[PDB]
């Protein structure tokens, strides 16, 4: 019906726990979350083909997973106390790829918000892969998306294929950037106060 209206309820949800007192982030609201946003790189076109292995997947693991994980805190506990954070499929990792991909629809979202009255999505686009993403990505890959901007939708078709006009996309994509920077920066604190660095 309104995928980016299901998109602002979860994340408001989040972002509530995250605030509330002594937060406790389920890993299978967490990753249910996380999968209503994996459409939305499909959304953008063969720019964002990475995202299917660099997001879409992941978020599919975490959910195929969670069946037996309480909280973020406890996955990444149990990584610690193993040793395997860094670990090819570990929850962790996979978590922080995640975390990249929220943070990158919360660029593109402001980027969208703040260019509005342009009819393209480029730019917002580009700026949103060019923080989030290049830092992560050899040359070859950088090169490729690139070459994929020109295959953009149009910002109307966009908004089309999500089932809004302007006034309703821009507030409910402003919702899900307010509720997202708390979250983001709760998952990067994670990793943050456990030493585990987040540029890996
Ligand atoms: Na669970």
């Amino acid at each position: 019906d309104k995928p980016l209206r299901k998109i602002s309820a979860a994340f408001k949800k989040l972002a509530i726990i995250v605030n509330s007192p002594n937060p406790e982030v389920p890993v299978t609201q967490f990753s249910h979350a996380c999968s209503l946003v994996s459409p939305l790189f499909g959304c953008l076109g063969i720019a964002f083909k990475f995202a299917e292995m660099d997001y879409v997947a992941k978020v599919d693991d975490l959910v195929r997973a969670s069946s037996s994980i309480s909280t973020l805190v406890v996955m990444m506990d149990k990584d610690i106390e193993a040793d395997c954070v860094r670990k090819a499929g570990s929850h962790t990792r996979n978590l922080l790829r995640v975390k990249r991909g929220l943070d990158m629809v919360k660029v593109l979202f402001e980027q969208i918000i703040a260019s509005e009255g342009d009819n393209s999505l480029k730019d917002p686009a580009t700026k949103s892969y060019a923080q989030v993403f290049a830092p992560h990505h050899g040359w070859a890959i950088r090169k490729a998306v690139s070459l994929g901007m020109y295959a953009l939708p149009t910002r109307a078709h966009l908004l089309n294929m999500l089932k809004e006009d302007e006034a309703a996309a821009k507030i409910h994509m402003q919702s899900y950037v307010n509720s997202s920077a708390p979250l983001i920066t709760y998952l990067d604190n994670l990793f943050l106060s456990k030493q585990l660095g987040i540029d890996w």
